[PDB]
């Protein structure tokens, strides 16, 4: 029941009750999470998104981003509202027509307008590799081995009151889970395995906010992929996974036939597992249909530590092996005050004209681009370093860059940089007070690429900038279809702009 790589995708409003509490939602494909969009490496995806939304309480406009797909030459298809497009208006559709050369792994898709993805528009996106170098490590890799972790709110995203703390009401694993308060014994998700087989579990955080401590009682997990990047095998018994990150891990069904708890503990909201919150069930074929009776350890033996991960391929680190050893070394001042985030003193507020359209219309330095102070130019064919020192309230903040993955030269909670063999990924926790998480990449993808915290509430409150990569070559690199050119006039007419 995967769809794609050529598919329609309808975006609708409907009631759902994933934790036993009914609320309206914004759904792709009629479900929460949305259906898996899938294809093979190098395929042409043609996702015709039909905006059928009618309930203004969750916004009737929409725009969808394909998280972690580089969009080289198709920046117009990337999805962030007012960065690469105007939103699609209700009653209209738009074909996101792009290719995925050179990428294979676990991705996801989500609304990229306001906080709308929190209201339900989120689903997995898998690019399989027919020649996967990890293929011999497992037996099963299909829709039944995708594990999504989601935060779910009873209050609608647009209706979260100004000045009150926002926390979720349930953790949903594969779309099901129990509410933290007024808990009812609603159905839990079941992941089924066969004794003796090995599974490529594709763990996807579709969170709007919390990080999760993910584990499976009785089992360990051998990581083989990080945010689309193949890794050396790393065996862990717990994974702290931040918003928008992905891991593949091998699960060996090597425990007695039975039922085992799957645990996903968020860093906010309900703590523990009373009443079966924060839980799903791993069930072996032939086990009794009953809840697990297993317990977690008090202390995990082998938690994931990001510096333990290393690429499977020889990826190295671009630039020179010291701080500032790049063509364009940056240090961002990431701050929060009075309800707003800022980057180098500027809080992001989406512009009226999308950044890409401003560039195509001839704005040719980043000082000319709106929002003023929110768009930073990057030079072409250059090594970029971005230090992201933590400290701003609401952390740990998982920062994400569109259009690129990056070497994680320095990780959370460890002052030592790695210029030899760090993991590459696309979303990274910047850690805690005093940390200096630092990323590097090379600029080989002209266009405006969003850089932001992936806690959606923080993005909405301004925690973002746009890297206008290679402004001079953006128009030649990214020819735009007529339907894209039609988006802003249609949107602005509908909204009387
Ligand atoms: C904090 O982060 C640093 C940097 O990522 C980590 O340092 C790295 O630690 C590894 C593991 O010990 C070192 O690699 C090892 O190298 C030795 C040669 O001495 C080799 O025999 C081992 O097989 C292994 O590959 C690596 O050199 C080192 N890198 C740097 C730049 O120091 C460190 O482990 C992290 N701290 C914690 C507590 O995890
Ligand atoms: C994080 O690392 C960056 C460099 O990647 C540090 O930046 C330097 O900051 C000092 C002032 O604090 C400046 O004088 C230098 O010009 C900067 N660049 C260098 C040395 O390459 C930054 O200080 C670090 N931040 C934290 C909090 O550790
Ligand atoms: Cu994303
Ligand atoms: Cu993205
Ligand atoms: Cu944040
Ligand atoms: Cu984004
Ligand atoms: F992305």
């Amino acid at each position: 029941a995967q769809i794609g790589p050529v598919t329609d995708l309808h975006i609708t409003n409907a009631n759902i009750s994933p934790d036993g509490f009914s609320r309206p939602a914004v759904l792709a494909g009629g479900t929460f999470p949305g259906p898996t969009i899938a294809g093979n490496t190098g395929d042409n995806f043609q996702i015709t998104v039909f905006n059928d939304l009618t309930d203004p309480s969750m916004l009737t406009d929409t725009s969808i981003h394909w998280h972690g797909l580089f969009q080289k030459g198709t920046n117009w298809a990337d999805g962030p509202a007012f960065v690469t497009q105007c939103p699609i208006i209700t009653g209209q559709s738009f074909d996101y027509n792009f290719n995925v050369p050179g990428q294979a792994g676990t991705f996801w898709y989500h609304s990229h307008l306001s906080t709308q993805y929190c209201d339900g528009l989120r689903g997995p996106f898998v690019v399989y590799d027919p020649n996967d170098p990890n293929a011999s490590l497992y037996d099963v890799d299909d829709d039944t081995t995708i594990i999504t972790l989601a935060d779910w709110y009873h209050t609608l995203a647009q209706q979260e009151p100004i000045g009150a703390a926002i926390t979720a009401d349930a953790t949903l694993i594969n779309g099901l889970g129990r509410s933290f308060t007024n808990t009812t014994a609603s159905p839990l998700s079941v992941i089924t395995v066969q004794s003796g087989k090995r599974y490529r579990m594709r763990l996807v955080s579709i969170s709007c906010d919390p990080n999760y401590l993910f584990s499976i009682d009785g089992h360990d997990m051998t990581i083989i992929e990080v945010d689309g990047v193949n890794s050396q095998q790393l065996t862990v018994d717990q994974i702290q996974i931040f918003a928008a990150q992905r891991y593949s891990f091998v699960l060996n069904a090597n425990q007695p036939v039975g039922n085992y708890w799957i645990r996903a503990q968020p860093n906010s909201g309900g703590q523990g597992f009373d009443g079966g919150i924060n839980s799903a069930i791993l069930r072996y074929e032939g086990a009794t249909v009953e809840d697990p009776t297993t317990t977690a350890p008090t202390t995990f033996s082998n938690p994931l530590v990001e510096t333990d991960l290393h690429p499977l391929a020889d990826l190295g680190v671009p630039g020179q092996p010291f701080r500032g050893g790049a063509d364009d070394p940056l240090v961002l001042n990431l701050a929060f005050a009075n309800g707003r985030f800022s980057i180098d003193g500027v809080s992001f507020v989406p512009p009226t004209v999308p950044v890409l359209l401003q560039i195509l219309s001839g704005a040719q330095n980043a000082q000319d681009l709106l929002p003023a102070g929110s768009v930073i130019s990057l030079p072409s064919n250059s090594v970029i370093e971005v230090a992201l020192p933590a400290g701003a309230a609401g952390g740990p903040h998982p920062f994400h860059l569109h259009g690129h993955n990056f070497a994680v030269v320095q990780s959370a909670n460890n002052a030592t940089p790695n210029y030899v063999n760090p993991i590459w990924r696309d979303t990274v926790s910047i850690g805690g007070t005093g940390d200096n998480v630092t990323i590097r990449f090379t600029t080989n993808n002209p266009g405006p690429w969003f850089l932001h915290c992936h806690i959606d509430w923080h993005l909405e409150a301004g925690f973002a900038i746009v890297f206008a990569e290679d402004i001079p070559d953006t128009a030649s690199a990214n020819p735009v279809p007529q339907a894209w050119s039609d988006l802003c006039p249609a949107y602005d007419q509908a909204h009387n702009i």
